[PDB]
């Protein structure tokens, strides 16, 4: 049960003119792709707000990468989620390394020990696995959203409820001006995530993915699953988990898409004209 937003005054929405003309702003499944201007935040912050929302931010920093997690941490106080609750999990094999940092008020973080592993084939199925097959319970009691992202990153500007949804991926920042057929998909029939040159609706990158602690729950299963799958065939994905996300996303739409804001590597690629806003970026 939802009650009543209270009165808000701000601009009419106009009809007959877009928020943006320049970009995609709708999928052809009727998902909101997320740009800066086509959503007023105060809106989506009393309908959040009103649900108690607690989300859920799960990180992996192991060996060497355990040494951006201050700036992450500390970046994600000032951009992620503010206002609301937020539960940082923090995956490490290292939990004496992870620097303590100051956290804003209904804000906490949990550091979850990993979890040996000395082949390869294991280390890359594991983020999958630990989100599917070992958090299932923990996440459902304690989150309404998971949302999964690589530790190698800063934040730089908002990121909050507009990206909320049971499913969401974003757009990879290398191709979401590419055909098709360039997307670097998996496209060896041998592996579950292979996809035609003749399929596909966008590259999602696997740094920046989510939705509710159901629909990620499911993902990570899936995708855990079939990298079992070709394991025991004798065949890894391309770009391992990041290939299986993108075939479980082909086949299954997300409710919205994070536009490149959201997952942008400034020194690769610089800042073109159609962001006006550097949310999350790659650490040079």
């Amino acid at each position: 049960f939802m009650v009543s937003l209270p009165r808000m005054v701000y601009p009419q929405p106009k009809v007959l003119t877009p928020c943006r003309k320049d970009v995609l702003v709708v999928t052809p499944w009727l998902a909101p792709i997320v740009w800066e201007g086509t959503f007023n935040i105060d809106i989506l912050n009393e309908q959040f707000r009103l649900q108690n929302t607690t989300i859920g931010l799960t990180v992996f920093a192991i060996k060497k990468y355990v040494a951006f997690l201050k700036l992450f941490l500390e970046t994600a106080e000032k951009h992620f989620m503010v206002g609301h609750r937020v539960h940082y999990y923090v995956f490490t094999d290292q939990p004496a390394a992870v620097p303590r940092v100051t956290l804003g008020t209904g804000r906490q973080l949990s550091v979850l020990e990993v979890r040996a592993y000395k082949r390869w084939q294991d280390v890359s199925m594991r983020r999958m696995e630990m989100i599917s097959d070992f958090c299932e319970r923990r996440f459902l009691s304690e989150v309404d959203y998971l949302v999964c992202v690589d530790v190698d990153m800063e934040f730089r500007d908002h990121v909050g409820v507009e990206i909320l949804t049971p499913l969401f991926g974003t757009l990879h920042p290398s191709f979401y001006g590419s055909s098709r057929e360039a997307f670097t998909y998996e496209r060896r029939p041998q592996s579950q995530a292979y996809i035609p040159k003749d399929e596909g609706d966008f590259y999602y990158m696997g740094a920046f993915f989510g939705g509710s602690v159901q629909e990620v729950q499911r993902l990570t299963r899936a995708c855990h699953q079939a990298m079992m799958v070709d394991q025991a065939n004798g065949i890894e994905a391309v770009w391992h988990d990041e290939s299986h996300l993108n075939k479980y996303l082909l086949r299954h739409k997300p409710t919205k898409v994070l536009s490149p804001e959201y997952l942008w590597d400034q020194q690769l690629l610089g800042w073109p004209a159609v962001l006006r806003k550097l949310r999350f970026t790659a650490v040079p």
